[PDB]
């Protein structure tokens, strides 16, 4: 065999180091530098500009076929240019060539900042830019990125020696394959012989399909490769190396170990004899089970048993390990850092958890200790067993803090925990309370996993309830803020806040400055930030330190059910990590199994941030069982009755509906749901997105009835945030200053609200903006679409939601201004109408029903407890409390500054009445089994719509549900059918479209009199109906002795 090996020449030096006024620029002849031929530079050149970006140069020449500047001089290892400057700060544009052909076809940019003695060199067909000719040398002939791709046993897809003749899997146990000292790469090594992708592998990684194939014996020892550092190398015939990069190896950890490994259970397993621990570490080269007491002290420390079929670790100890704090010690190799790291950490299957998550606890979650007295006879008080069930379902989307933190009936040490939901005469309590009997019928939950980004060490963390004294004490910016003189104030952090709203403008954005301090220590997160996927948060239990939190969380999920009478939903964040790498304190997964749990570049290996942080890899298979095995314990221990997944685009299609079936084994009932946008990982795999999802039973949102009712979208910016009015805020029929919104855009809109009131269902046909037949996939959203859905219940419908701006937000930016406050208020119950009386699952932030405001807001997760407020006392709805932050809502200042002040702030006539029309309408929603028909044929069969097409009265939305006979049977005993009716526009309008039938006013809208929705909605003796401005009727045929003919849909 040949010996690999770099290049016969030594790693160079610098040719010339640059002056005063001076930049030197190398160019590395890698192909020159394999000799032959001592090869000529007399064509090489640079092209020299400045700009307005780098304007360092003295007399560049701007003339692109001037080839005149060519090299200073040259040695061996290639030519380097002496540039002058007029400064020795900043930075020069370079672009490097041969003639006029750009050898580097990257505009180069050469920082003086970055390179501090102007001396860099560059290398043909690569864009970085070295501080030294052996860096760049290195780079050429080293290891480099990690585009191999070891995916299974005999498989290894890389193009780096694709028609190479020498091409081969290197591997070293303990150290980094560098060439040894007789420039040799000496290291142990498999050879590869190229091949043809199989069809399994192709089908498995088809972003990878097109690499270049190579075998490997199909005897190799892939367990002792995989100990250490892999290295696919390649090189001529001569043996001079060509190219080295490190492996990916998830596809073939999981051709290799997964089958076994999946059989097994994982976490601290308390068995009839004793505990057993199990950890999946598949390269680790030792793991060592750490037992710690109480205080932290190592009291036990036991080498683990490999497994070598599955790759699994584990240990068996007595039952008197129930409650011990543990962590794995872990000797693994981490392909970013090119070490066989040393370090601790949590269990990923972790149940319990000390502190702020710095140890893993064993626990029995079955331990009658850890549970509320009743908690093994608690009762779902929702059916979500058939679809009718489903469509039923009406969320409340809300978080710990926003529930309590500001509630001064909540005992003090229960603001911000789970425990607040047990204050039974709380004003939150007895408030969520009249939302359940209303018709609310389910809390969501954001984030109470263990989040990673509050610190649960209390004396770690201000809140603004307390002295302001405690945030200087903890914020040590706050002494070089333009706030240090408030240390002494004596006067709370909310206080202050308060004070800074009187002088707080677009041009004094005082409040949100001392607010960004404030979000740096408190105790205030959304919390999409993953420590551990399966314990209950920290910070929301009065004790963090063990297995308090989980009694806690329970003791919250019982007092919703069994006291408000509602649901639970989780939400849920399986596509990333909070932190990657062997360094980061949150790093578990990436520690324990480098480079198997986060999804990677293909070419660099860098971990993936497309969802914000560190993208997870469902598609890989213990990854996928981490995700199942942690559901199962919400669904089991925790009694979750549905979850909603984050980003469910960026997992497989396969994968969700996978977990799907293996959840439904443990409760029939429960329901999955999630955000089914583009991840761009369809390359990869079917991703669970909106359309992909359609007939599987799995809900997404639908941003569709969304942004017609809104108006605009949520990236929108400064003037277009007013000119993008939608139905709700008077699109086309009450117009603003800025809009040019058209009649034709407007009725598009209204398209879109319909078909999401019928569920947004591909099939449904109704007559579109311009009196054509169209199916609901027919009806273009941005290009996609519309409709996509095969039954409602695969739709949630919405009009707010915790991110991106509140409708009450969206209503103050685009409301004309001749619509006064209480025309406000009805655009809101208006908006939320045509979720509350549609077909499709209805969601909606917290605090909808209190016309809540986060200050014009657009992403408040780090925001606070002051923009996020919800006040229960009824005083205000958080209007105008500061100017939002800047970072993220400074381009809106100005068109914030125009529309603000409109008119007044709702104070507590106005939630009282905003409260009343939301429990009218959630009242509406379950007064019928036909707002609810749960399955897609049956809407399609008995939904209908009026006032259709280019000549309808813009704005009135009108929704027939037939229960007559020309559908099926009479679903609801009391009436033949349902009239919906939504004026949002205004003028009064009148129906002709049922005069003639015994058409009237539900008892619900009549009951609630002059307080209704529908106050003042007249029905003549002729069956004519006559509708006030910004108005929502429910009308019905009463039934007769038999069905009757009803509202037969027609057939188009
Ligand atoms: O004013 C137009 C322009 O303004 C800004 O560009 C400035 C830029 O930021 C400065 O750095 C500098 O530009 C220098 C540039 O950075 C260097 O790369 C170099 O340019 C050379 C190229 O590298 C080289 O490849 C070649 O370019 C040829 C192209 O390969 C070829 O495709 C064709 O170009 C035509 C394009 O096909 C066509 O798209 C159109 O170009 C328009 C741009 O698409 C459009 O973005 C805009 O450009 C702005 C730009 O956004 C700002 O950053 O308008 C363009 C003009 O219509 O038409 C092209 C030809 O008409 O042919 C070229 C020429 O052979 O050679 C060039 C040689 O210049 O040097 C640049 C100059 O030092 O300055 C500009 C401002 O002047
Ligand atoms: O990842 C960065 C991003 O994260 C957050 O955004 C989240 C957002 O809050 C959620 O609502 C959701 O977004 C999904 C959305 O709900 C769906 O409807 C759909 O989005 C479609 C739109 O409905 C549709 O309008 C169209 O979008 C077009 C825009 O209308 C148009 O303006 C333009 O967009 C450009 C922006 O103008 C420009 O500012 C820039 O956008 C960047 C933002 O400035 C920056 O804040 C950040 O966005 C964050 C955001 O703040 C978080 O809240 O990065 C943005 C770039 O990614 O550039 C835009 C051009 O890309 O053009 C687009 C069409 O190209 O189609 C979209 C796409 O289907 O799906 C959305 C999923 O992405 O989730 C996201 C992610 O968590
Ligand atoms: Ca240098
Ligand atoms: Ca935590
Ligand atoms: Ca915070
Ligand atoms: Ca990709
Ligand atoms: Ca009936």
């Amino acid at each position: 065999d040949v010996v690999v090996r770099l290049p016969d020449v030594a790693v160079p030096g610098e040719a010339v180091q640059a002056s005063a006024r001076q930049a030197v620029i190398h160019l590395v002849d890698i192909a020159g530098i394999t000799s032959s031929t001592p090869a000529d530079y007399a064509t090489k050149n640079l092209y020299l500009w400045n700009n307005e970006t780098c304007d360092a140069l003295s007399a560049p020449v701007a003339d692109w076929n001037d080839v005149s500047t060519t090299p200073t001089g040259s040695d061996k290892y290639g030519p380097y240019w002496v540039i002058p400057l007029t400064k020795e700060s900043g930075c020069i544009n370079v672009i490097v060539r041969d003639g006029t052909n750009k050898l580097i076809d990257s505009d180069l940019r050469v920082s003086f900042s970055d390179f501090t003695d102007r001396t860099v060199s560059v290398i043909a067909g690569n864009s970085a830019v070295y501080d030294s000719r052996a860096d760049a040398f290195r780079a050429a002939f080293g290891v480099a990125l990690a585009d191999a791709h070891w995916v299974d046993k005999t498989t290894l897809l890389w193009p780096g020696g694709e028609n190479k003749p020498i091409v081969r899997l290197y591997y070293s146990h303990s150290s980094k394959v560098a060439a040894d000292s007789n420039g040799e790469f000496s290291d142990k090594y498999v050879k590869l012989t190229p091949t043809t992708v199989n069809q399994q592998v192709s089908m498995r990684f088809p972003h990878l399909a097109s690499y270049p194939a190579f075998k490997l014996p199909d005897d190799v020892n892939v367990d002792e490769l995989l100990q250490g550092e892999t290295v696919a190398i390649a090189a001529e015939s001569d043996g001079i190396l060509s190219s080295a990069t490190q492996v990916q190896t998830a596809g073939v950890l999981d051709d290799t170990y997964a089958a076994a490994a999946e059989a097994l259970s994982y976490g601290a397993q308390l068995t009839d004899s004793g505990v057993t621990f199990r950890v999946w570490a598949p390269t680790a080269q030792q793991v060592e089970l750490v037992i710690y007491s109480a205080d932290k002290k190592v009291i036990a420390s036991h080498p683990m048993t490999r497994d070598s079929a599955s790759g699994a670790w584990s240990w068996q100890g007595g039952s008197d390990l129930k409650g011990a704090f543990y962590r794995y010690a872990m000797t693994v190799y981490h392909p970013q850092s090119r070490k066989v790291e040393q370090y601790e950490v949590t269990d990923p299957y972790a149940h319990s958890l000390s502190t702020n998550s710095e140890y893993s606890q064993v626990v029995d979650l079955n331990d009658s200790a850890l549970k509320p007295e009743g908690w093994d006879g608690l009762t779902m008080p929702h059916a979500q067993k058939t679809k009718a069930d489903l469509a039923k379902m009406t969320i409340h989307e809300s978080h710990i803090r926003d529930l309590s933190a500001w509630d001064q009936t909540v005992p003090a040490e229960l603001r911000g925990k789970y425990l607040a939901l047990t204050a039974q005469e709380s004003n939150m309590v007895q408030h969520l309370k009249q939302l359940s009997a209303s018709g609310v019928t389910h809390i969501e939950l954001l984030p109470v996993f263990d989040l990673a980004t509050v610190n649960e060490f209390s004396d770690k963390v201000a809140d603004i309830q307390q002295p302001f004294s405690r945030l200087c004490e903890v914020n040590s910016a706050v002494k070089s803020s333009e706030f240090a003189g408030y240390c002494d104030s004596g006067s709370t952090v909310e206080e202050v806040l308060t004070q800074l709203k009187q002088n707080d403008s677009k041009d004094n954005p005082q409040v949100q400055a001392l607010n960004t301090l404030v979000a740096q220590t408190d105790s205030y997160n959304w919390g999409y930030d993953p420590f551990h996927y399966t314990v209950p948060e920290g910070s929301y239990a009065t004790d963090p330190e063990g297995t308090a939190r989980i009694k806690e969380f329970r003791t919250m999920i019982q007092a919703i059910k069994q006291d408000l009478g509602m649901n639970v939903i989780m939400d849920v964040v399986y596509n990333h990590t909070n932190a990657a790498g062997p360094t980061d304190r949150t790093s578990v997964l990436d520690k324990i199994v480098p480079w198997y749990y986060q999804r990677l570049n293909e070419t660099t290996g860098s971990v993936e941030s497309a969802t914000c942080c560190s993208d997870s890899a469902p598609e890989h298979r213990m990854f996928a069982k981490l995700i199942a095995d942690s559901l199962a314990v919400w669904t089991t221990d925790y009694k979750i009755d549905g979850f909603r997944f984050d980003l469910m685009l960026y997992h497989p299609k396969a994968q969700i509906l996978s977990a799907w079936e293996r959840i439904k084994a443990l409760n029939p009932d429960i329901y999955f749901f999630g955000e089914g946008w583009d991840s761009n990982q369809s390359d990869r795999f079917e991703i669970a997105s909106q359309i992909n999802l359609k007939g599987t039973g799995i809900g997404t949102f639908s941003d569709r009835l969304r942004d017609a009712v809104r108006g605009g979208g949520p990236f929108d910016s400064g003037d277009a945030l007013r000119q993008n009015q939608g139905v709700g805020s008077g699109a086309g029929v009450l117009p603003n200053e800025l809009t040019t919104l058209s009649d034709d855009q407007a009725r598009h809109l209204a398209d879109l609200t319909r078909l999401g009131m019928a569920g947004n269902l591909a099939d449904f046909v109704l007559i579109d903006k311009d009196g054509a037949v169209k199916r609901g996939s027919e009806i273009d959203y941005n290009g996609a679409p519309g409709g996509y859905a095969a039954d409602p219940t695969e739709v949630v419908n919405y009009v707010s939601k915790h991110d991106n701006q509140t409708l009450w937000d969206m209503i103050s930016y685009k409301a004309a201004q001749e619509a006064d406050l209480d025309t406000r208020v009805r655009m809101q119950a208006v908006s939320l109408a045509t979720v509350m009386l549609g077909q499709g699952i209805a969601f909606d932030q917290q605090g909808s029903e209190l016309l809540r405001s986060k200050s014009f807001t657009r992403d408040s997760y780090d925001s606070g407890d002051w923009f996020n407020r919800v006040d229960y006392s009824l005083q205000d709805n958080n209007y105008n409390v500061g100017m939002p932050r800047s970072s993220d809502d400074g381009s809106n200042y100005d068109i914030i500054a125009r529309v603000k002040d409109a008119v007044a702030t709702p104070g507590e006539t106005e939630l009282k009445q905003m409260t009343a029309f939301y429990q009218e309408l959630t009242a509406l929603r379950k007064s019928s089994p036909l707002f609810t028909l749960g399955d897609g044929a049956t809407v399609m069969k008995r939904v209908d719509f009026r006032n259709t097409g280019a000549d309808q009265q813009t704005g009135l939305l009108v929704m027939t549900i037939d229960d007559g006979m020309q559908a099926g049977a009479s679903l609801d005993s009391r009436v033949d059918g349902i009239v919906v009716a939504i004026n949002a526009a205004p003028e009064s309008r009148t129906l002709q479209d049922f005069a003639g039938t015994s058409l009237q006013l539900s008892a619900i809208q009549q009951a609630a009199g002059d307080r209704s929705l529908a106050s003042g909605v007249q029905v003549a003796a002729d069956g004519s109906v006559t509708l006030p401005a910004w108005s929502v009727a429910v009308l019905e045929l009463p039934q007769g002795e038999s069905q009757g003919a009803g509202l037969p849909v027609s057939s188009k």
